[PDB]
């Protein structure tokens, strides 16, 4: 079969910033222990892979980005007994180590073994295993799922229902396992509440998603592009708005609109302006600002700090608070159940040769979500 | 018998910026509908009433500081239900009006009619009730308690018990509720965790009181005046640490010895530069940091959001959270109920008359808190 000898296949690779990848030919060695490979049926585009191209998150190059998918295990290393050949398993871009001060604490999901906070590129025993054209490739949060086939560590693979349709549940590995519990389980969105969303693409909307499954009496979303609004309300905002409708700052018209302010606000979106302008936005003694969009390298903010004295609380976390391992199999369940849908958030299936042209309809606002099939 | 008129009486009254008090003869006017006059028998000097002194905190001269207080009831207005004449009392620098968005959400304290928002300088209805030399004295947080008789709102007033020992219990009236309360109702400090503590002032040592309260099993104080670490260690803090012991930040002084940082911090004090530092200590991914000091007019922190996005929790209070008319007579009860002691937290009792000499000692660091007496 193709266990224990090294595979060759197709990928897309980053050789340089503000480049187009390119599918190359590449091999991939096989799972040392503890390790699993898998072969990918489909993959969404986020735009944190986005921001590599961009240059706004730091990563070392050249690497294969890539981390919402979903795929089969073609084989497992010496060790791994959570999973076996033959399973549907989503890659995590967080690790659940179950080990660490962070995965043994009830409430904290940013486990140690993660490579979010400063970026080696490789697996977590610091090697790599990809091959192109005799150069060693870096691996992207130890997933790199823009591959036909990846190397992942076992702690970072959740095994869900064989009967999933992971064209659809390749989602949940990252934009809607985020955009949901950012509402449910970070800021905790109470019945009756007030919330504003700030940024409609496949992680904002299911923020919406979150808030009305939470019980919030009234959802504002808030995009510059007005296409999204339709999505946005056929899945749950009260009303849409657009900025530059308006003569006074976004802040002060929600101020205006709330009642002195909304109870929780998200920033899904990741820029300066917009997390500010989130902040001033929530009522000054009783809200909640969450921040999910991912800034610029190096960029700060100048708060006043007398905004939180008054009772407001500014935080952030990573895949909407779930503990990954534990919790991406329950949120597959959940889909099954028919619990809640992922149709109006794929907007675009194409093959992954597209990888390109799925990158330019991010680029345009023409698509939520785009699924790359292999 | 004064029910009915004008009363002539001593009060410090603060012309200038950075000029000392002068104890003046003002008339305090008659109580209006749903307003009360108190005789004060015992006040604090909290560091908020400096802050006005300095400049660092602003509101219109001239005025009548003070705020942290008790005393017995001389005349109640017309309409007043809550108190009557004899009753033991504690004016609130934070109204709880009973009506508004605030005080009817269950969480948030920081009601509407308060005046430490955009200061006024008034009472809730817009007028003064001093005069001294033909001249209207202003108010201070609604409340003006370094004078003999003052006149409050009947939202903020709060009901003792008959024999609470007037010279104790003013603590509870801002100092103690503030520290204490910001640890068991803003942070929720989980028992077993461990806190840093930034200032070992009045609602410094109140906070390690709450930390040993919610059981925290590790309560680091800190400081620049070591001698104030005695008092720490004996309420509660298992060791005090002093930034200028050291050639390398204090934060990461903390992180070393706490694995990564600390569940809970608090800083008490109202510097930029230790709000930074007691952010940053907090551990990455599951730590709460409570800004309790007031910062200096209009200055700025310039932070990375990424400090946020891996999972700090960052929020500010007033009060401690507590609600001001059901909350301050229920601590007293349970000061009545033997169930913790004010005593460690005062220096110094002077006679009212001798007001600025309890700034100067303030000033110099020998005093926790000093009690004037009438
Ligand atoms: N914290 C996390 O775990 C996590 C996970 C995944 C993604 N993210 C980040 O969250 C964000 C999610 O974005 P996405 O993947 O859903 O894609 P996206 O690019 O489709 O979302 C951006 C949306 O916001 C809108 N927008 C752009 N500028 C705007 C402005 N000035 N005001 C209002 N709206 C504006 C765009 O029109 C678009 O609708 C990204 O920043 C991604 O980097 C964070
Ligand atoms: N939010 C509120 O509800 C509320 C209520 C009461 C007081 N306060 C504020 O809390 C703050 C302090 O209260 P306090 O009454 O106990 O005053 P305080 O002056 O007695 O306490 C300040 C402490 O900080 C220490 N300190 C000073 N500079 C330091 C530095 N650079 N590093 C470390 N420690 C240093 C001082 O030695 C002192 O012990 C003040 O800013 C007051 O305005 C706020
Ligand atoms: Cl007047
Ligand atoms: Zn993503
Ligand atoms: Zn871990
Ligand atoms: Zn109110
Ligand atoms: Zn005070």
């Amino acid at each position: 079969s193709t266990a224990g000898k090294v595979i060759k296949c197709k990928a897309a690779v980053l050789w340089e910033v503000k480049k187009p990848f390119s599918i190359e030919d590449v091999e991939v060695a096989p799972p040392k222990a503890y390790e699993v490979r898998i072969k990918m049926v489909a993959v969404g585009i986020c735009r944190t892979d986005d921001h590599v191209v961009s240059g706004n998150l730091v990563t070392p190059l050249p690497v294969i980005l890539g981390h919402e998918a979903a795929g089969i295990v073609e084989s497992v290393g010496e060790g791994v007994t959570t999973v076996k050949p033959g399973d549907k398993v989503i890659p995590l871009f967080t690790p659940q180590c179950g080990k660490c001060r962070v995965c043994k604490n009830p409430e904290s999901n940013y486990c140690l073994k993660n490579d979010l906070g400063n970026p080696r590129g490789t697996l977590q025993d610091g090697t790599r295993r990809f091959t192109c054209r005799g150069k060693p490739i870096h691996h992207f949060l130890g997933t790199s799922t823009f591959s036909q086939y990846t190397v992942v560590d076992e702690n970072a693979v959740a095994k869900i229902d064989a009967a999933s349709p992971l064209e659809k549940v390749c989602l949940i590995g990252c934009g809607f396992s985020t955009g949901y519990g950012s509402a449910v389980n970070v800021a905790k969105v109470t019945p009756g509440s007030t919330c504003a969303v700030f940024g409609l693409g496949g992680v904002g909307l299911s923020a919406v998603m979150g808030c009305k499954a939470a019980g919030a009496a009234r959802i504002i979303a808030v995009d510059i592009n007005k296409d999204k609004f339709a999505k946005a309300k056929e899945l749950g905002a009260t009303e849409c708005i657009n900025p530059q409708d308006y003569k006074k700052p976004i802040q002060e018209v929600l101020k205006e609109m709330t009642d002195g302010g909304v109870d929780f606000s998200f920033e899904v979106i990741g820029r300066l302006d917009t997390m500010m302008a989130s902040l001033l936005c929530c009522h000054e003694a009783c809200g909640t600002s969450v921040i999910v969009g991912v800034p610029p390298a190096s960029q700060n903010l100048s708060i006043n700090p007398m905004l939180l004295l008054t009772g407001r609380t500014w935080k952030g976390a990573v895949y909407g608070g779930f503990k990954s391992k534990e919790g991406i199999p329950k949120l597959v369940a959940d889909f099954m159940a028919k619990k809640f849908s992922l149709d109006a958030l794929i907007t675009h299936v194409l093959p992954f040769e597209k990888i390109n042209e799925g990158f330019d309809l991010l680029h345009s606002g023409k698509s939520i979500r785009t699924v790359l099939t292999f």
